[PDB]
């Protein structure tokens, strides 16, 4: 009633380097409420406003991924890492951030990192987030496109997610999570009515993350999400 | 001030167990929010029809049970499992599922699977349930009872919960989590009004799970039991 | 682009017994919701009332700490503790709670326990916190106020915080979760409308604990902070 | 030696006021400096100048041959009340750098004009200018040009006016512009597109994200 079925080399990898992820990192998820609306109608209306201009698909991941630059920017601790050899480490601070993102595929997940984000806009960044997708659609990304890489943010939010527990991409230290915004009832200015808000989540390397830094780093993100005013400063 | 107590034999080999379903497992966990209001009454006019055809109490384990066989039937990679001796592996694809389920007994958590469930249909599933619970409060529940398994799912509706991360049971590769069904706002056709939903969980194997096959599993789940039309197809 | 920094001793011991406080230790995380308004009209009124008689603050903490120590006290199970060796446990059984606050400094965070707290009200209980709180501000903290422990209360409420899961304190066995009440929209009596509500957390070490027993814990807690008339009894 | 040409418009302000009384009291315990309507119209300058790059060109040819210049760095100048009159000092290049560190320049001219140490290298050069008659009680006006350069905007005073917004009267905080032309250099054309492209980029700042 049951086939016998190998596996392939990638599959062994991976298994084993998402194991070595969690007995060697202390991983915490926390969560939070962000009201989105705001997003929804300045993507629409900017999106064609710039496909008409210079022909990219305008998105929330590059909001997203602007907002997690600048909570960066204001606290360092969440590009560290610990590469010492399980001692003697040499934490790491780093002004440059290699956000990776998560394209879909025939293979499974695949995660090619942007280069250093830290001094480009939305507009850049939505143009090569859709050079990742094109070269992902139509096999080209070399090993190189996928090495590296400081933080993370993961899409399930194309699925049917609500929440979850994301994983760490060691030698990382956070992963953000986008779960499918939905029309929920909110408490807004003292009354009640239907918003689409979204859920979020945030995998810490406690050993390097307090809960402080890394709560502090989430509600940023948030703030800044609520309304991109507060992004432009 | 505290009291000297050893252990029995029994708790030192579920601590073992389960330590070793952690280490050997990468768990991540997905929540969904699913109303519930139509398998209610839909549970309790047909529950009280079928107590006088039949003599079953029907319930709503029965619906998720059968909620679970279809979605796994349109997924296989569910039922899988790393039966490897940590290399080597030879991951498994089943068409038989023998789901276990929870009851509560003197000794703490008794978690005796039924048979091969792909064939049959939710009077039956009942049938069984009532069987094992029985089985289990006259306890005639021998190890062969227990033995083998390869889905899960858990009931703490029971109590007083409202989420929470259940465990895997390897080689298992996925467990479900009942989290007591409660009246909370809604956001649904347009309006706010209450209506009894409830939460639910997936504790995944990441080694064979990508978090794509399981929220799409969990999120078919969540639509078969909105509508037990649905899973009549 | 980055700059070479090496830790200090603390940093060291607290990754690794933090690492170790995982790998020793089933966490398993469960959340409630809890309105919260009742407390927030008794804390204010016998606030300023209590600031004019003896001149303490009262606060949260104080409340969920007594809910915490009779919740225990009606369930001995949380208060347990695997002692052993990592083998002929000596599973213990406590009567005295020496529940651990969670105190923000510039070193990090710092977690000075009480003393037995079984037998003692909320208002010594508020004196205690602001005698270990003022001992935090002004360094006089040695080592002796911070070993030991039973218990453990972890405020993330003075942050964003919205839900989160805990770590554990080894060789402790539970943690509860503070995570900054806020307005949301609630199906109390059969209609909606914004109460001030809250999330919790509980880390279990499933080796001690069984769903079963920490969800009462939880839920018992839940129920004395609804109405501090119910922890009159 | 300068065609002028004027050009008005009118954009409702409201946005600007709510952003920048809730995020002048953010910075101002943040970093403390006092947000201000200046650093959005010279952010939206700056950006309306970036795709339209005609507004910061010169005509220097000593009357013939003339040598049009078109340059990427701009150094809007700006006018700040003094004793001895009206001051303006250019603020260096400021095509890459946001509403903050704008409004710190801003403050540091400020305060070097109050107590007057700005020395000449202060004034010189410069490629565009912004003009506040806001201050006063201006409703429109006239600017002049600030040879060698070819185009200055004018802020006048912000008012509650009634609008025609979504098929609907209501009193809404407006303002109008200017734009004195350089028209042997702008058309009218590309003068338009630009006043025009700063008045959309300042009725919403989510525009000038992008």
């Amino acid at each position: 009633e049951e086939r016998r079925v190998k596996m392939n080399r990638m599959r062994l990898r991976i298994a084993e380097r998402l194991k070595q992820s969690q007995n060697t990192a202390a991983s915490l998820t926390t969560f939070n409420e962000v009201d989105m609306s705001a997003l929804i109608e300045f993507r629409n209306k900017y999106k064609d406003e710039v496909l008409k201009k210079t022909g990219v698909k305008l998105g929330f991941m590059s909001a997203f991924s602007r907002a997690v630059v600048l909570a960066i920017r204001d606290l360092p601790v969440v590009n560290a890492s610990i590469e010492g050899p399980n001692g003697g480490d040499t934490i790491v601070y780093r002004d440059y951030v290699d956000i990776s993102v998560a394209v879909a595929t025939e293979k499974g997940l695949v995660t090619p990192v942007v280069r250093n984000a830290e001094t480009m806009d939305l507009i850049t960044i939505e143009k090569t987030i859709a050079e990742l997708g094109k070269k992902a659609r139509d096999g080209k990304l070399t090993i190189e496109d996928m090495a590296g890489g400081t933080f993370t943010i993961s899409n399930g939010g194309v699925f049917g997610s609500l929440m979850g527990t994301p994983i760490i991409n060691l030698p990382q230290s956070a992963v953000l999570g986008l779960h499918a915004i939905k029309e929920r009832p909110v408490a807004v200015n003292g009354k009640v009515e239907i918003r689409p808000m979204m859920y979020l989540a945030l995998t810490y390397d406690h050993r390097l993350l307090d809960g402080r830094e890394a709560v502090q780093f989430l509600v940023k993100v948030k703030e800044y999400i609520e309304d991109p005013r507060k992004m432009l400063l």
